[PDB]
């Protein structure tokens, strides 16, 4: 079978890194276990264009590989072109860049999968450096060394421990339950959360989590906020210039969830007028940044209070090995025809959800 | 009675913020409670050279109260000229500043407390902080975005989980211990510990701790090291170029607690080689760290794996409503004439030292 693998080229820094499997350079260290199973794989980043590699091959590929942190877009058009398309996976979790919707509509029995649960431990991990970052103040600590400065009373103005604060999680899925799991021993004063459906009782337990039922009460007692839903109807846009003025004054938010959950220049408002103490996590809208996208230069009145990074949380070396040993599962899956995937990684099965 | 307060000046910092009581502007908040009871508080910064405002009223003090973040030195010279000295108080957690020895064996009847317990978490946090940043290669992705750059890769090469690695602390007392507590669920593949006396087995399995009887062998299987001991004669330069060879290959190292337990350039040249991925903390040696002490411009292969800060983990303003409050307390203890401390404050009692 032909298989189309779309990665980012790492350029320098996949020859620095073996275990740096998502990109061109080192092809989810898949390459030789494919062609010894008496595979074509064609690993690519072009992408974007009707000339494109990707789409040079598109017609005759029986699978199609991507990546969230460089997107191929399995579009209307793409779809319709692809006849032999039997399988796309995700080496990773998210698939914003898949038209799932008209895959399902079509009736064609194309299978879309992912691998559930490989970035939850790793974007847990980023939220409890960013709170703690944010909170400790360390940014402007850490500019003062480098500098060749040293003023204790500049940074400790604004410097709390994490121990004594009310931290709010909006959603409690797989990675805002493990954020939860993590700030237990830093005994804050409570952990509560908004989502949909309760955590199981035993769940919520285990974390001391008091259900909030709605967000504005949610987030009107909160010393840190962190988001860790999903994008949809319900989510897109919720962190506005209305609901910011509900925040406790002063606060610390953090979001590693997706970008479009805020008002971009809503939240840099909210951080200048110290409605925000600072704002971190890895998430943009639009994604990659561009030069002039306001979090970049945002900061608090003491030019502190951004904690932001590149989207990169769930794709650090840990993750990416969990990501290229669940995408050859999956491939397994399908080669044999077992279809014994993980129910979890399951988006579509043969066009149905 | 007449009291000294050594802290910093803030400047303009102080009046950003009022819960910043740590400094010669806000006085611990005790300010006028002192005045209430008659007392004369002199509050300085100017605490090194003959004519500092310190050794001028050194001769009448009553009470001398000093901080690890400006420390006062309260040497045998100085002790010598205090003549009404009865009670020194750190407001803080940290007492090498003041000459114990000196107190104890002369028998002078000095009292020395400090705010016990109050650092601790702080420091604590700033460890597991500190293990996140450098692990997670945080630094130069923050910087990407503030200097309008994105390349994942570059950041990515160089960044993993704290998740199944193995962790050791270099001493296991109250802010060691409470570095373990806080990585328990971030699920190390395990942790570690070398202390010159064992935990409680009780203790050790509540953070699934194991100890390795020797630091060579501890540092040799160990992703993350953070050094969470006093400094005496057994960790004094402790971390050489020599046990530095014997560290993991690539391991990441913190120390919150003292600078001089490092040989700071071969720290340097560590970092530099590969031998550690990263280092990083907030304390240093000498303390406030000079312009060109080498940990300021140290990076990795990368040009990242540095995480250093100034010397601040215990100064937060949590930590700093503690010590205001705690030093208040020791205060009413001594002015009533009650001298109810709380035990674990006491380092010398009139001169000794007390059951722990």
């Amino acid at each position: 079978m032909k298989i189309v693998l779309v990665l980012y080229d790492a350029g320098k820094h996949a020859a620095d890194e073996e275990k740096l499997y998502g990109c061109t350079e080192n092809k989810l260290g898949i390459a030789n276990w494919l062609k010894d199973q008496g595979h074509e794989l064609i690993t690519t980043s072009d992408k974007e264009g009707g000339n494109s590699v990707l789409d040079q091959h598109i017609p005759d590929a029986d699978i199609i590989i991507t990546t969230p942190f460089h997107p191929a877009y399995i579009t209307k058009e793409r779809i319709d072109k692809a006849k032999k398309l039997k399988l796309v996976v995700v080496a990773g979790v998210g698939s914003d860049h898949i038209d799932l919707d008209y895959i399902n509509q079509t009736g064609k029995k194309i299978s879309v999968l992912e691998v559930t649960g490989s970035n939850v431990v790793s974007v847990a991990e980023h939220v409890l450096m960013t709170m703690l970052v944010l909170v400790r103040n360390f940014v402007p600590a850490h500019e003062q060394i480098i500098n060749h400065d040293w003023e204790v009373a500049a940074i400790a103005k604004d410097a709390y421990d994490i121990e004594g604060k009310t931290i709010a999680t909006i959603g409690a899925g797989r990675i805002g339950y493990r954020v939860l799991e993590r700030l237990v021993p830093f005994n804050p004063k409570e952990l509560l959360y908004y989502d949909y459906q309760a955590l199981p009782k035993d769940a919520e337990e285990k974390v001391g989590a008091r259900r909030v039922e709605n967000i504005e009460e949610l987030v009107a007692q909160a010393d840190i906020v962190t988001i860790n839903a999903p994008l949809h109807a319900g989510t897109k846009g919720l962190i506005n210039k209305e609901l910011l003025s509900k925040f406790k004054k002063g606060a610390w938010l953090v979001n590693t969830a997706r970008g479009a959950i805020c008002v971009a220049e809503d939240v840099a408002a909210a951080l200048e007028s110290g409605q925000l103490r600072g704002y971190g996590g890895d998430v943009w809208f639009p994604q990659p940044a561009p030069k002039d996208h306001p979090w970049r230069d945002m900061r608090n009145k003491y030019g502190a209070g951004n904690a932001m990074t590149p989207h990169y949380s769930g794709t650090t070396l840990d993750a990416q090995t969990r990501y290229a040993e669940g995408t050859k599962n999956i491939l397994e899956s399908f080669f044999t025809g077992k279809f014994d995937y993980r129910p979890q990684d399951i988006i579509l099965l043969n066009g149905e959800y």
